[PDB]
């Protein structure tokens, strides 16, 4: 039926309606530290989120998305492995039912408690819809979350979750600064891949940051209170909305550090 993360319609079943699930550049992948090739030609990332305008937040049944106004070059990403300018359109998380699982990408087989994705599209293409039809259409910045001390800048998001508990609900979310979710260093690993949920299109340049941000037990606990179901249906806790690591096949992961 419509895709999900449960026993009967989870990741292992997606290939039935989305054949691309067995493609050559699928995500996510495990990052083997000793095999990633340090590439010194890679340039440093350029994150310009000072003029970012958040609009709303909404539960879509798979995760929650904070949307931003992408009609002009307000919050952009360039540099690193990129060619051209990429506009931020939205961010979301992937998390688990226990502290030792939740991230999509792994490092030396290690699983973190969750993972943040900041989605951007190539301005060359005009709009998001066109960008998803190109090999270099999207650029997603990935950040790992580990359980420890509380992240001040995450709290604003934690507070509003009660108002978007079930599928379809949305709430205004203006004046949020995404710069409060970044770790100290911008060191990364990069590889060519795809969306981690259907339609599983292969249009993404993945940029996974080395340094994870830490959040509190209580902060992630509130993530686990959301619901997959819409209002009035039986309650199914929104947890473990992550895709298992896919085979790397004929690709290479480059690192911007040694
Ligand atoms: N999770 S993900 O980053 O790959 C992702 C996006 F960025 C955008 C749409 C769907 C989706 F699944
Ligand atoms: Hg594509
Ligand atoms: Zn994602």
């Amino acid at each position: 039926h419509h895709w999900g993360y449960g026993k009967h319609n989870g990741p292992e079943h997606w290939h039935k309606d989305f054949p691309i699930a067995k493609g050559e550049r699928q995500s996510p992948v495990d990052i083997d530290t000793h095999t990633a090739k340090y590439d010194p030609s890679l340039k440093p990332l350029s994150v310009s989120y000072d003029q970012a305008t958040s609009l709303r937040i909404l539960n879509n049944g798979h995760a929650f998305n904070v949307e931003f106004d992408d009609s002009q070059d307000k919050a952009v990403l360039k540099g690193g492995p990129l060619d051209g300018t990429y506009r931020l359109i939205q961010f979301h998380f992937h998390w688990g039912s226990l502290d030792g699982q939740g991230s999509e990408h792994t490092v030396d087989k290690k699983k973190y408690a969750a993972e943040l994705h900041l989605v951007h599209w190539n301005t060359k293409y005009g709009d998001f819809g066109k960008a998803v039809q190109q090999p270099d259409g999207l650029a997603v910045l990935g950040i790992f979350l580990k359980v420890g001390s509380a992240k001040p800048g995450l709290q604003k998001v934690v507070d509003v979750l009660d108002s978007i508990k079930t599928k379809g609900k949305s709430a205004d979310f203006t004046n949020f600064d995404p710069r409060g979710l970044l770790p100290e260093s911008l060191d990364y690993w990069t590889y060519p891949g795809s969306l981690t949920t259907p339609p599983l299109l292969e249009c993404v340049t993945w940029i996974v940051l080395k340094e994870p941000i830490s959040v509190s037990s209580e902060q992630v606990l509130k993530f686990r209170k959301l619901n997959f179901n819409g209002e009035g249906e039986p309650e199914e806790l929104m947890v473990d909305n992550w895709r298992p690591a896919q085979p790397l096949k004929n690709r290479q992961i480059k690192a911007s550090f040694k």
